[PDB]
């Protein structure tokens, strides 16, 4: 009589609990999910940019003889189509791949650049 | 009797799965803590190459007038104490340390680097 009455409050109780723990996990899992994507994507860019600064670090003027080409759309040097160098990254270029200057840390004055080291000054 | 044998049943089995849920709540917590943990160390390690990138990104030739001492030994400027720039940061320095030249990309011939600088172009 109030034994079964009070076995029903311990199992109705329970399969309570367990309705609630199974969510918690739903719940968790998801969130374990999306932290879990994050640190790896991190995990990619941090790799992903020491290789850059490294790569940004060996940068040295070209020597002419070297490129043949220009290093930006390839267009191919001559006696009308000359080679000029970026201040930045120390490539060559054709004058229309490096039609802009900019300030550098290496004259008071701005220097010739190419396109791609002219947008990353920010300007 | 069979009905309170069954009862019983029952909730001995949800005792026995909500373990099993603590458990498992309590991994997926561990889990989640430990890689919100590792998401932001990672992140204020991109962060700190961001940073140190666009610090870099943002360089020019420092002005002389916003300079009054050698950007590495604190060494004032006098009427003989010239100025001196390094042309790899930009900074200003006394003759005593950029009396160093190092191949950078912004010329074909060695330039007036720091201390720094210099040994950071691997000498
Ligand atoms: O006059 P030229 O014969 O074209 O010589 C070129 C110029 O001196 C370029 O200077 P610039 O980059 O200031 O144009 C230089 O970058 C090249 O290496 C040289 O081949
Ligand atoms: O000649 P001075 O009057 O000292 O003028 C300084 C020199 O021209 C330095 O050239 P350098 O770094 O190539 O020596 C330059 O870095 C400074 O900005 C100038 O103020
Ligand atoms: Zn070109
Ligand atoms: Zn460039
Ligand atoms: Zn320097
Ligand atoms: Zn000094």
């Amino acid at each position: 009589q109030d034994e079964r009455r009070a076995l029903l409050e311990r199992c109705l109780k329970g399969e309570g609990e367990i309705e609630k723990l199974q969510t918690k996990v739903l719940e968790l899992q998801r969130k374990l999910d999306n932290t879990t994507a994050a640190v790896q994507e991190l995990g990619r860019e941090n790799q992903s940019l020491q290789i850059k600064h490294t790569q940004a670090l060996n940068r040295k003027w070209a020597e002419d003889n070297e490129v043949q080409n220009c290093m930006a759309c390839g267009k191919g040097f001559s006696v009308t189509v000359r080679r000029h160098h970026c201040r930045q990254c120390g490539n060559i270029f054709c004058a229309e791949c490096s039609a802009k200057n900019a300030l550098t840390p290496s004259s008071k004055k701005p220097v010739r650049v190419c396109d791609a080291c002219f947008n990353d000054l920010q300007g």
